[PDB]
């Protein structure tokens, strides 16, 4: 072995408040795969024994030794996760006494190439030869450290355009809030009204064409909204004894998505039915059965009261308090939703076994095949989804696999269970081939009960919709257009009134699908941390065409319901539920901290928040979060409808708990470190 | 973000051909988890505002910035895989003008702690403060760069012992080969005879006690030899129409393992039946059925001829030519073995479906449950095995998971399929509760045929045994005791004669279990490359107690045949075959190159052999290897016994092909880079 001396030092960003800009040599579309070839081409561009000195193996270039660059500059940032390097660019420096004049070469690679640790996705290489080099390297790093400038340089097609862009960039671098009634809605409408044409003409016309990306994301959204829509329709049909069918769920989802895409601010939010909504509909069905009330009328009245409360919240600008919402409560809610998905799948398979395996109406074969198909669908979907994080696959391959993991698994296992195992008939969701509910035919006592239930549902809707909207409107997503929280809530209430009046299932912003929609509709910079791909969004196109097309396709899918879309057996839908439950915990810090018990604290990056905070306080915070999650499960997943209807109240209550009690029992600094 | 300047430079290993050795301060068993605490303790040991200067965030220690060490020294080596850092130690340097005298502090951590990017498993921290620092840091790095010296320092218990060890280490650092008949056997016996007591008294007595490690590895070996032994016994019973039972396979494996452990050199090699051996036994059964020859007599004669040829090879010292063996041929053979395992599992499940699902004697339920159990066993075993590579799990946790993955999966799914699904009876391996074969009652023509078949089997045995022995005797394993190839081959021939005379299935060195046995019986230094744990063996204990105990336990397991060990259904054994097939390709470079078509070449480390070699030549080599593998599969996996009996010949032929033809069509430099 050979000893290596690594020296790290800061460099102040150049303060612009040039000759080498014009004298720089630009290489575009470099197809070389190795560092040696790229550097040889870059050096030849100047006009060789000069490439050898660039690395540590200076003096013994023939013998096989460690081949590492000597002087490099990169962008670095500090975060709770650790030290994140800007791996999209690299600046190599070489001070050669033989040379007489400074030389600068900027090379843009066709594809991102690993160029070392913390440079796994280099696309720009800035080689600076000096006869100092420090000043030129610092100024070029300062110019290249901008996230948008790198994308602008990527968009350039010619060397002259590259130099002009560089010159242009250098020159350029040189309480009581709720008192106003309806202020938030008016502000959101004013913000997002003038941008409507823009929203509809972002990628269709202009310098950048997004037709292919728009089509691909439209297909993604259509599939990822239809398949969960079918699963939720089947679940509701099982829960409501056929009151809400799969056809009703599909129609409601299509209408709601179309209305939201057409007439909402922040169109990137996707409306879909959720597991807690199914649980609450089950609560309504149980209450109606107990009190002999018509399901349709009671459901319509509950939806009407929920929409009324949501409109009251929107008009009074309550959404602002959602700024106090922290990540811990969000992750607790997400884990509860995943647990509800898992329990729905388990209940479905248990019912299948009870009806078929135990003969409580060849049933054993059907039950075993159902279990096998559900587990296999889950496994295949999870594997195809996790292939997205592989840093060695082509970007196209690992974005198609992410895009078409669940659809591929569903199709493959539907074929397996309907053609490979056609001799074993199994369960399929009901389909009997939209009348307004008789709201007037209901007692006043039932109206008051619906009022209370709608209040609880409105709290649930407020929390969920604002959570997903905040996720979509995160600062790291780089959304130029303004936010629309109150107008979005009002439109959600309106469309929910419309859906409830016709008995269609409720819908709100979908947590798993909205960030996925944003990512599919965004340009990202690949980052490799611990052998996994992480995406840094640079530009989101922010168009309504994708959501509108997805909604229209989902609506048109009603014609494929009888003959197609029914060969998908119920176990495939349960596997879809399991896949959603597992894949909704990708960035869950609560799950990470829970697993930390089985992991090693000292194995995390030196600057990771886990290592920074004492393990005792981390465990205390995890225990408090787990206690909150257990209490949420206890109320919101019991057999008692009267106590299953209360879980929105405790969802509201956790926010005051996190805001008040936890800082009193846990130090504020540690909570700030963990949450951020 | 803040620009970072990384400077890399060589440092010549100190040439010893001291005061600071005695003046150094030693800290032992440091339980601190963060860098700040460790460095604070180390600085306090001298007797604070000095810890801040050690990192790049000098001048702004309060504001949250990137917290990286400034001057660090590490051990680095170059390999075809890439640049491998010595992550077990780190030397931090700080030149402070305030200080008046040099200071050195050596801290040993209780557990390996990530301390960087290429410092994921640091256990020794050498902090050098200077008022130069370069000389002291270089000499300490040179002393610590030794792999065995780090283990010796770990073994020390007190500061005085640590200093004495440091001082002692510093002082210390200051053709025609086959003509002799039987020379190899005599040399091996002379080498390995005096070390017998040592072999039996390595960890039992002395400074280091290995009782716990010996017990754990004995349990691992027992389970990993019994379960595949049962699977192979069932496969042979299916193939040979009950001629070779599971009881016979267990007895033969136990006797052979005991004999090999007792009276062989290099006892770390594990003898077990293999898939090609099962295929060849099937060939023998088919030939006997075709020619109406007694299976036992023909099998015994074939084994006798195979042993005679193996003894001839051992006495004439042919094993030496195995040095010409390359990694490409080894990996082709391993992939062929895995494919044979997969086809055996597929044939078993196809037969189960044909008998039960199609009723060609509730069968559909049994077939579907068989498929589900096999797939689930494969999945669980693979997951528990792959958890071994997680860099965040505790070393004990991942070591146990690797040790008890297959046994845990087998037990869990046997319980599931025998208790959870007890209503669905399914296939179980035959067991009817050891007579010498009537060799004298066989025709001369059958004797000549058995001679030819035994010649082919002897070539197969030579290749397989020498391959596994070379894997066990790899230089990187650090085996102090000498190698024994010819004596091992002679003993293998003797025990094979003994086994064949009684009709027991043949056995030779097991490729998947011998390296695993070595690893379980070895101390390793953890390395994290691309987020995966890689082990560097420092010391292998090299004892026969583990293999002897495993063989004795396997033999004693015959008493657990009737009531235990039969609830394991055949699909569990097929899942075991699949698990072995998938887990035998961990380091397969042929599989890596085949998958490279779907991967990105530029995403590999800069110094990886994949990027160094042009992709065209990599693809040509992969295509040639795949063609050889396809020919091997075609000959050794067809329905014709006369052509299924020839695959050992082409296994032999592939070595001349690799040695002669490939260098002619592919450049020698690229082949050397890829193979090494």
């Amino acid at each position: 072995c050979v000893l290596l001396h690594t020296s790290r030092k800061y460099l102040k960003l150049k303060n612009f408040k040039d000759g080498f800009l014009a004298q720089a040599s630009i290489v575009l579309n470099e197809t070389a795969t190795s560092l040696d070839n790229v550097l040889r081409t870059m050096l030849r561009r100047f006009a060789d024994l000069l490439m050898a000195m660039l690395f540590t193996d200076a003096g013994a270039p023939m013998r096989g030794k460690v081949h590492l660059l000597s002087d490099t500059i990169q962008g670095v940032t500090a975060t709770v996760t650790g030290v994140r390097y800007q791996q999209s660019w690299l600046c190599i420096i070489c001070t050669m006494k033989a040379l007489q004049k400074r030389h600068v070469c900027i090379s843009r690679l066709v594809r991102p190439q690993n160029w070392g640790e913390n440079s796994c996705e280099v696309r720009f290489v800035i080689l600076v030869l000096a006869p100092t080099a420090m000043e030129v390297a610092r100024t070029f790093a300062t110019m290249f450290s901008d996230i948008a400038f790198r994308q602008k340089l990527l968009e350039t097609r010619t060397e002259e355009e590259f130099k002009e862009a560089l010159v242009h960039q250098r020159q350029l671098l040189t309480c009581k809030d709720f008192v106003p009634f309806g202020k938030g809605i008016r502000e959101d409408i004013a913000r997002r009204f003038p941008l409507y044409p823009l929203d509809f003409t972002d990628g269709i016309i202009g310098k950048n064409k997004a037709v292919g990306k728009y089509i691909t994301t439209t297909l993604f959204l259509y599939f990822a909204c239809l398949l969960p829509t079918i699963a939720f329709g089947s679940l509701n049909d099982e829960n409501t004894d056929g009151a809400i069918d799969v056809q009703k769920t599909i129609a409601g989802q299509s209408i709601g998505g179309l209305l939201y895409a057409l007439f909402s601010g922040q169109p990137l939010v996707i409306l879909l039915t959720t597991a807690p909504l199914a649980l609450y509909i089950q609560v309504i069905r149980v209450i109606c059965d107990d009190y002999d009330l018509d399901f349709n009328s009671f459901y319509a009245w509950t939806g009407l009261w929920n929409s009324f409360f949501l409109a009251l919240y929107a008009f009074f600008n309550l959404s602002l308090v959602m700024s106090l919402f922290k990540r811990s409560t969000e992750e607790i809610i997400a884990l509860f939703i995943s647990i509800t998905f898992v329990l729905d799948a388990v209940k479905g398979t248990v019912k299948i076994f009870w009806k078929y395996y135990y003969g409580h109406y060849s049933g054993q074969a059907t039950a075993v095949l159902s279990l096998l198909i559900m587990l296999g669908t889950l496994w295949l979907g999870y594997t195809l989804y996790q292939f997205k994080k592989s840093p060695y696959l082509h970007p196209c391959v690992r974005e198609i696999l992410s895009d078409c993991a669940l659809p591929i698994a569903v199709l493959a296992f539907s074929l397996i269970s309907s053609h490979g195992f056609r001799e074993i008939e199994m369960s399929k969701f009901r389909y009997n081939p939209f009348a307004m509910a008789q709201i007037q035919s209901l007692s006043l006592r039932a109206v008051s009960g619906a009022m209370g239930l709608g209040f609880l549902l409105s709290m649930l809707f407020f929390i969920e919709q604002n959570l997903v909207a905040a996720l979509v409107n995160a600062p790291e997503n780089r959304l130029v257009k303004g936010t629309a929280y109150h107008w979005d809530l009002l439109l959600l209430a309106i469309i929910n009134t419309g859906l409830s009046l016709f008995g269609l299932p409720w819908i709100h912003a979908a947590y798993p699908h909205s960030p996925l929609h944003v990512r599919a509709l965004a340009l990202v910079e690949e980052r490799v941390e611990n052998g996994h791909i992480y995406d840094t969004i640079v530009n989101v196109k922010e168009t309504r065409l994708t959501s509108l097309g997805a909604s229209v396709l989902v609506g048109l899918s009603l014609l494929l319901l009888p003959v197609p879309l029914q060969w998908i057996p119920k176990p495939v839908l349960y596997g879809l539920f399991l896949y959603i439950a597992l894949t909704s915990l990708d960035g869950n810090q609560l799950v990470q901290r829970v697993a930390l018990l089985l992991k090693e604290q000292t194995a995390y990056p030196p600057t990771h928040y886990i290592r920074r905070v004492p393990q005792r306080k981390i465990h205390y915070f995890t225990g408090l979060q787990v206690l909150q999650l257990l209490l949420l499960c206890a109320f919101g997943m019991s057999s008692l409808p009267y106590m299953k209807m209360i879980f929105p109240l405790i969802m509201i209550a956790m926010i005051p708990i996190r805001y008040i009690l936890l800082p009193r029992i846990i130090e504020a600094k540690y909570l700030d470190v963990m949450d951020a």
